[PDB]
RNA sequence: AGCACAGUCUUAACGAUGGAUGUCUUGGUUCCUACAGCGAUGAAGGCCGCAGCAAAAUGCGAUACGCAAUGAAAAUUGCAGUGACUGAAUCAUCAGAAUGCUGAAUGUAAACUACACCAAUUCCCUGGGAAUAGUGGUACUCCUACAGAAA
């Protein structure tokens, strides 16, 4: 895992190998809920699989659409990408099973370090045209998660400059 | 319990992606030396097989990942099983035995497992007693010899 953590005894981590979901979606969906308490993550990922509330696509923005819910978060564009949300529910909820196997309180945890990075892609083949053969790959994405629980010199001349400044201001 | 606008750009740290670099190396390459042909006694090539659980390659040929014999010589192992306390398990050796269907392919054929014709053939026992439609043979050219016919 990519952070500094000093005391892991306080820490629950939770991964997920290689999600057959776009990056950019889950990617997204990870801005949205990063530094979030982790039962509040999970009730807003709920909330957008039951399309309710948006997550703000910022950064991969490119033709995405113009929602009402975006608004929540100071931005227009928005999307409620399901099956990203799913798998990122999914890889919650096996934090929150670290947790519970752990000492840590569920309500005390929050998402430190929600890291999506971009897999392998998986190779399919799309024929165009005047018999031409182009790529169709996936791009499927690690994600790695952490909760974790939360709450000179002197010298004389100096010296005497410093006095003789004070006795000015005095 | 709060606080960071967001995006774009940059730097550093820590990761992903990728397979560079470095290190290897049962491979290649070159040169040198040595021998040097296989085949109607059916070659090379090709098919089809063959393992207890077996696809490829490797090896082998209805005795089919091997038989005999020789020289090692106690194991073989994924399981099953087979062996030792030396013709036995495994290696190498390989001279004996065997070597499916083809292929020059050669009885006529050939997108045929098509078809002829001549021998019936084969084994066992010391002259009989058993098998099996199975096994051989038959190309063209040529040579020597023989044959009885032709001018
Ligand atoms: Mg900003
Ligand atoms: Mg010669
Ligand atoms: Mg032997
Ligand atoms: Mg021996
Ligand atoms: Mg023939
Ligand atoms: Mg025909």
């Amino acid at each position: 895992y990519a952070k500094k953590i000093r005391n892991l005894g306080k820490c629950a981590k939770g991964a997920g190998v290689d999600l057959r979901v776009h990056f950019k979606n889950t990617y997204e969906a990870a801005r949205a809920i990063r530094r979030m308490k982790l039962l509040e993550a999970k009730k807003y990922l709920n909330d957008v699989i039951e399309k309710k509330r948006c997550v703000p696509f910022r950064k991969y923005n490119g033709g995405v659409g113009r929602t009402n819910q975006a608004k929540e978060f100071n931005h227009t564009q928005g999307r409620w990408p399901a099956k990203s949300c799913k798998f990122l529910l999914n890889i919650l909820d096996n934090v929150q099973a670290n947790a519970e196997s752990r000492n840590l309180d569920v309500s005390k945890l929050r998402l430190i370090h929600v890291m999506v990075n971009k897999a392998r892609p998986g190779r399919r083949r799309t024929y165009k045209a005047h018999g031409r053969i182009n790529p169709f790959m996936s791009s499927p994405c690690h994600i790695q998660i952490i909760a974790r629980e939360i709450n000179i010199s002197n010298q004389n001349r100096l010296k005497n400059k410093s006095v003789k400044k004070q006795q000015t201001v005095q």
